[PDB]
């Protein structure tokens, strides 16, 4: 019986606006004799909602329990222990998780790149790049919004954090968005929202527009009619 | 005892300029009774050099089987076979690897993006991105050069190919090269070479320099009547 | 009976992407008693496809034979031997061929020049020259491409490498492409691909057009 209880990820916490735990238990034969419950250091019982998934092809069943806990408990590093009881287990299987301390925190620097002109000449599609670098540790959520309305999660692809070459400890990642030529030429404004723990306000935003950085042009005419 | 044969990759053959074969066998109790032999499909024997690595922490041993084969035969279609004989295994284990067929070919397009103005205003470093998108299959090699001589493999980090949601079956990838602000302000030239199967010459290059894409700031129209 | 066995040059290797051998035999009387077959240094029966040509006007025949070899085998340094057997020859004629060693490597410098303004003023045609200079040894392959499409080999003529008086050992060569001015005044861009054995990636490219050379900052003009 494989009993796993992953910690709540930062991205999931920011997306769902709540703290939910999960004790994934697999390799189960009988799903009618399972019980999943979490507790604190003192021993107070925590209301845990257990759900039963489908039957795995290897004749094994899954038991998932989820509970809602106030961010303060997890943020404080309070240890959460999962309780698993089954008829095939002579003793219950329990695991303890907490927060790893001594973690470096550096606010990420966000850079937004506009589409190359040579690409626009083909009249096919434009690509806007949102670079996020110098963040610690690897927990970053990148979201693209247009005119204050979030976009669908299909139009952009977000990479995974990778170590920086010159600076150990610093990570970096970047995502791209694909838009049609006419929408870009119309004059729409796009924004890149980045969510990180080390940020003072936890949220920073960068915007891009067709008319951004265009230098002043000069049109001089001379007659010199002696 | 597990037998794992790793077929050569485009980048590996493109680098060493030769085709190499790896037949990795792990979970070996005794390393003095292992025979790694490469045999062609027809029946001819291929020389294999046996090399033994260190001892794994889990009381297991691994062996490496290396064979040299002409690159013209790898894409011909004929299969290979790595034979492993050991006292523990009652019968030898065999593996079959070849080049798959049934994948369309597409020409990657290379776009070069200069660093953002905000980063240069901060005056710390500069980031050049060599985007490579619209290709199939997923074997691409990217290298950076400046003023003819190549660059060290530590100054840039590439990303594994990822599917493009807008072009099913077409992939994309991006390479980032970090340089100092002073070197960028000098007026140096940087290039990213891309190697792919579908390219007629299998080599495509793009050039970037501080002075690129600058529009016409002035427009003087001298007139006269004489 | 004369037997000629040429080596596969770099130009052919790059053009057909497959190393091929040839052992031409001339001054032949009977074509029914000729057998051409290549062999390895240690001795092997290399698959040779013998072909029969026509009859020369001087009442002599000729024969050819091809044998495919993995490129690495050739550049490795192995010497070969061509086997010729005939009823009129008491002993077979064997020739040993190999590539020379001990050659300094010089990367080719590529340059592109636009047509002269007088030729355009003539309103007839144009000629673009691709200069490949300062390279050694003398084995180069120049190809032209427009709109990412290889151009008909009847449009450009290439020159065989010639020694450079300025420096000893290095060579130089160039090719010209003729295009009418009607196509030239559309802003068409032309590419000159150079293939060599000393380049890191064996391929170099250059581009030319009207916008190449004109200043980009100011736009001075006259109205008259
Ligand atoms: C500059 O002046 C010329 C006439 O001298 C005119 O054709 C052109 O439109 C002017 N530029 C702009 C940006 O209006
Ligand atoms: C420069 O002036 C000419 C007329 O002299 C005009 O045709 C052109 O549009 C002008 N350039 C720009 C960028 O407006």
């Amino acid at each position: 019986i494989r009993v796993f209880a992953i910690p709540p990820s930062f991205a999931s916490i920011f997306l769902t606006k709540s703290t939910k735990l999960t004790c994934l238990v697999t390799d189960l034969t009988t799903y009618d004799s399972v019980t999943i419950s979490w507790t604190r250091q003192n021993g107070e019982a925590v209301k845990t909602h257990t759900n039963i998934s489908e039957s795995h092809p290897n004749a094994t069943f899954s038991a998932v329990g989820e509970a809602s806990i106030c961010e303060d408990d997890w943020n404080s590093g309070e240890r959460f222990t999962c309780t698993v009881t089954h008829t095939d287990l002579p003793s219950p299987l329990k695991q303890t998780i907490s927060r790893p301390k001594g973690v470096a925190l550096h606010r990420p620097d966000v850079y937004l790149l506009p589409p190359a002109r040579e690409q626009l000449n083909l009249r096919e599609s434009a690509t806007i790049t949102c670079l996020v670098t110098g963040f610690s540790p690897a927990d970053v959520f990148v979201q693209w919004m247009q005119r204050g309305q979030p976009l669908s999660p299909e139009k952009y692809v977000t990479s995974a954090p990778m170590p920086e070459p010159q600076a150990p400890g610093r990570y970096f990642a970047h995502s791209i968005l694909t838009v049609s030529e006419e929408e870009w030429n119309t004059g729409e404004t796009y924004t890149c929202v980045v969510a990180h723990e080390a940020l003072p306000n936890r949220v920073t935003e960068r915007t891009v527009d067709k008319s951004t950085g265009k230098p002043t042009l000069y049109n001089v005419s001379l007659v010199m009619s002696d």
